[PDB]
């Protein structure tokens, strides 16, 4: 069942290329570390 298998990690490859699409998501998760900038 290699074929169904294999269908796996195409599906993977794929969000990983959507890199700048997760670059939102991504920053929040760095604001909640600092948000001195908004205390400021």
């Amino acid at each position: 069942i290699d074929v169904l298998r294999a269908k796996a990690a195409k599906e993977r490859a794929e969000r990983r290329l959507q890199s700048q699409q997760d670059d939102i998501d991504f920053k929040r998760a760095e604001l909640a570390l600092k948000r001195a900038m908004n205390r400021l």
